[PDB]
């Protein structure tokens, strides 16, 4: 059944990761004529992109995963930068719930970059499960705190990016940007986080506590999770049985 | 050659970490009654070995033999006839600050060396400090050790839990607990006492110079990326502070500096 030759391709829509993802037609099969994306590695939630078909062969697995119209129309939205804080405030509650999942799920996404926000021809968000996201006694007086709360692999890492990512949807620019990688990297763990005079009331209470050094006191890293953000007053006009619902109307629809 | 009966029974060390550990005399062989500590891992249950034996410093137990047997492992360490540091610290109820900072330093350097290898202790508590005859600082208990960006957090960025900054918290914290007769932060119970060094609001004691609070201060910060010794100087950073002005490094290397405890 299934197997490589089921499909013809269109375009290649990024090397995104190891291995290409490519835009495809299926030609024989039920589905013969459906659009798919497929990805190549050379070897069920309302914001989880589907997974479709999977398969092995001459050493790379496969995968035939939904294809998303507004696919990249969040990495263009943030070109015109005609993101308004409401707007973003969708986007965001989204990717929490998103997040929430994958969180229960025991699932860290360390990603979360807006190249890796995609969208469904409703204007709703989908993520993946990337290649680079990751799972998940004698005395303790005397260790270091990062020790005793499994640092850079615990799931406040998603909300350290939920903030950086909100940042970057309000400004222009990610928190801690520089000249070059070296001084990025630095400006980011040395941090000081400037916050914009307009940024609202709302937004930079949010922003500062996502933005946290401090992961055990990171909003959204205790055991809440995700309920501990949305209840942030920055979400109190999101009502989540709608979100989830997909009944809200995102702002943006792919035309 | 070396083998199991090449060693009489003297005396259980302790049960601690896996395995157990003998004080052993050998009784074959060429240095024949010559007293050593024997750590015995039953095979079933980077590496304690692998690590003792690259290491080569005065401020770290010497290994001098190590073989396997019936699903055993012998490391045959050299004997320790000093103690713990901190037994020394029982009786004396707390350090002044010279003669924690001599002890201090010795273990600076050996933290110093172990780190330029790749090493890391992730523990070092204040019983992992063993002192030989000499009365000098000597790192005893292993085990098997450790070792686009716009978005991520800063814990994926530096190995947050993982680098050379985990063991710098450690020295701070025995130095807190060599002026001050206790640990930095503790609570009656363990989930009290993680929270308190995770919320970590450090108390430091009125007494101390201000060398030693800028050190503890800057030792025990609770962001690893600017703790001191975090850089690429490492013990460095850590040695060249103020609060060890007093120390000639190539003396205390040579054991040529002395004890304020002669055991």
């Amino acid at each position: 059944k299934i197997r490589p030759e089921c499909f013809e391709l269109l375009r290649v829509l990024g090397k995104g990761g190891y291995g290409k993802v490519f835009q495809v037609r299926k030609v024989t099969g039920a589905n013969t004529g459906k659009i798919f994306a497929m990805k190549v590695l050379k070897k069920k939630h309302p914001f989880i992109v589907d997974l479709i078909y999977a398969f092995q062969t001459g050493g790379k697995l496969y995968l035939i995963l939904e294809y998303l119209s507004g696919g990249e129309l969040f990495m263009q939205l943030e070109r015109e930068g005609i993101f308004m804080e409401d707007t973003a405030c969708f986007y965001l509650a989204e990717i929490s719930m998103a997040l929430g999942h994958l969180h229960q799920k025991g699932i860290i996404y360390r990603d979360l970059k807006p190249e890796n926000i995609m969208l469904n021809h409703q204007g709703h968000v989908k993520l993946t499960d990337f290649g680079l996201c990751k799972e998940s006694c004698g005395t303790i007086e005397y260790m270091a705190p990062e020790i005793l709360m499994r640092s850079g692999h615990n799931r406040a890492v998603d909300w350290w990016s939920l903030g950086a990512l909100m940042y970057d949807m309000l400004t222009g620019a990610p928190p801690f940007t520089g000249e070059n990688r070296k001084k990025t990297i630095d400006k980011i763990l040395k941090c000081k986080l400037n916050l914009p005079p307009y940024l609202t009331q709302e937004a930079r209470d949010l922003l500062k506590k996502l933005l946290k050094r401090n992961a055990a006191s990171r909003l959204g890293a205790g055991p809440g999770d995700a309920g501990e953000v949305q209840a942030h007053p920055f979400f109190r006009h999101i009502n989540w049985e709608e979100l989830l619902a997909r009944k809200v109307e995102p702002p943006f629809k792919p035309l």
